């Protein structure tokens, strides 16, 4: 099946300003999208905001403004933040959008016609802050914002409330067996593996039916009405997850505005998602509820859900109320955008709860970006080493030459696999393993000495080095989008050879290609003091 590769981020609640977790999640979405464009594939990358519900509506009452005005302002803050982060996201969706509402109503009606929705009751715990239903085994004792004793979530530590309401219920219990069939028939559909095992364990135990509406008063009427029943509003999560379907059905103009909603997802060839990027906090919604709603509605299921961990700064929680902030724009302005992106993507795998510190950020910038990559780019473009400012023609290869050539030839296949898991950390590590080898080759060959001593040999060493830099850079280009362009310019790589699987091949850029102009004081990654 050739289709549009469809990658998504979560849509974020707009109760508060955008912060590191949102930037991180959308970055991972963006990188995956960028990588597939570089392979020459059609790509649709989606992100946006989750704007209904009690959480958001009560956050707006606290600031004492209209919910329309509140959501519009905060959404604008998210949009501004993502523009500034310099992503290449194809569309930013808002659940307040009138076309999204239509899709939600259409899906609700499908589930109902299917016989999977009945009028019943939820009597149990609920976390407003997570918009999540919880069993008693998943709550514990704690203190509210006044220090009085209350109940809170084991998952998140937010205050839980007891809800007792007549609600429309989805027959999630009926989908246990099909969900298990699905997890087992597609054992790469949840990444990383231990989160996949977590989901299977939970569904093995059995599933209760799920409340998919609430009484309209409880929601302060800030939600989508249930079709045919004005007294109920649709569960914010059913509304929210539907953004993926909505997103798959929107024709978008050149300025990123939605101009049309198509009747059937097949028309745009995006649905279902090839990868849903999510944080571990919302696994159940994506890996249990979502596929159950799709099975009910007769819609195809996503190929992969990837769930990452949470960040800390200096081994402590990130918060404004506590004395520990982490502003990604400010850190990007301080250290550079591609560098900050590299760090967030290199420092932690999706299994781990990663940690930022200025110390570690600088060690990576200095060690990997500057000393390993930057150093190497300057050497092979240097007028002192590359006297003619060109890609030379190689003479015969020694076994050492070939050992390095083999590493460069094998790198794309290996990096490809890692990007497709996805495991962006391993992909980066694989590229830099090859960069380190190219450096050790250059040190071994000492091409500066060869300029006087063996210019024929220098041709070979210099050529292999240029091509190693080009290939490594091509594969890192989803990670370092701006800097890879600079590198390609310095190397003088023609535009055509900067994307496409054709240019994964060793030798795509011919000898005689001229290097780009050298600039007075340019340096690729500027080292920073410790
Ligand atoms: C369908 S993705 C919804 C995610 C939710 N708004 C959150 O911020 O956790």
């Amino acid at each position: 099946v050739e289709k549009v590769f469809f990658v998504t981020s979560p849509i974020y609640y707009v109760n508060a300003a955008p912060h590191i977790g949102h930037v991180y999640s959308t970055l991972i979405t963006d990188v995956i999208g960028r990588y597939h464009r570089v392979k020459g594939e059609r790509v649709f990358a989606l992100t946006g905001t989750d704007e209904h519900g009690q959480k958001v509506a009560e956050a707006a009452k606290q600031k004492q403004v209209s919910p329309y005005d509140f959501t519009t302002a905060v959404a604008g803050e998210f949009k501004k933040c993502f523009e500034q982060m310099d992503y290449s996201i194809d569309y930013f969706i808002r659940t307040t959008n009138e076309q999204h509402k239509a899709v939600v109503k259409e899906l609700w009606t499908k589930l109902e016609q299917k016989g999977d929705i009945y009028l019943g009751r939820y009597e149990g715990w609920y976390s407003i802050s997570d918009e999540s239903f919880l069993t008693p085994q998943n709550i514990t004792d704690g203190v509210d914002k006044d220090g009085n004793p209350c109940k809170v979530s084991l998952e998140s530590g937010h205050v839980v409330t007891w809800v007792s309401e007549e609600n429309y219920m989805f027959r999630l219990s009926a989908f246990r067996e099909r969900l298990l069939e699905w997890y087992h028939a597609n054992p790469g559909c949840i990444v990383p593996e231990f989160r996949r095992r977590e989901v299977i364990r939970a569904v093995e135990k059995g599933l209760p039916d799920l409340s998919v509406s609430r009484a309209r008063a409880t929601l302060h009427n800030w939600a989508i009405p249930v079709p045919g029943n004005p007294d109920h509003c649709v569960y914010v999560w059913l509304d929210a997850l539907t953004n993926y379907l909505t997103g798959s059905r929107l024709r978008v103009d050149e300025s990123g505005k939605e101009v049309s909603l198509v009747d059937d997802f097949n028309e745009l060839e995006r649905f279902p998602a090839d990868v849903h990027v999510i944080g571990k906090d919302i696994l159940k919604f994506h890996a249990i509820y979502w596929p159950a709603f799709l099975l009910s509605a007769g819609l195809p299921l996503p190929k992969k859900i990837v769930a990452h961990g949470w960040w800390t700064k200096d081994r402590k929680k990130i918060s404004k109320s506590l004395g520990n902030v982490f502003d990604p724009v400010e850190k990007a302005e301080e250290f550079g955008y591609d560098a900050l992106k590299y760090f967030l993507l290199r420092e932690s795998g999706f299994s781990d709860d990663g940690d930022y510190s200025d110390k570690n950020m600088i060690a990576r910038l200095n060690g990997e970006l500057a000393d390993t990559l930057g150093n190497l780019v300057m050497r092979c473009t240097s007028a002192k080493i590359n006297v003619n400012g060109e890609w030379p023609s190689p003479a015969a290869y020694t076994e050492e030459d070939e050992s390095l050539i083999q590493l460069i030839k094998d790198l794309p296949g290996t990096a490809d696999h890692y990007y497709l898991i996805p495991d962006i950390q391993k992909a980066i590590i694989a590229v830099f393993d090859v960069l380190r080898a190219i450096n050790a080759y250059v040190t071994d060959m000492a091409p500066w000495k060869l300029v006087k001593t063996d210019p024929e040999r220098l041709r070979t060493v210099l050529y292999i080095t240029l091509e190693g830099v080009r290939v490594t850079t091509l594969l890192l280009s989803p990670i370092l989008p701006r800097k890879s362009v600079v590198i390609f310019d310095m190397l003088g790589v023609p535009e055509v050879h900067r994307k496409g699987i054709e240019n994964f091949e060793f030798g795509a850029v011919p000898p005689g290609t001229r290097l780009g102009p050298a600039v007075e004081g340019e340096v690729l990654f500027s080292k920073r003091s410790t």
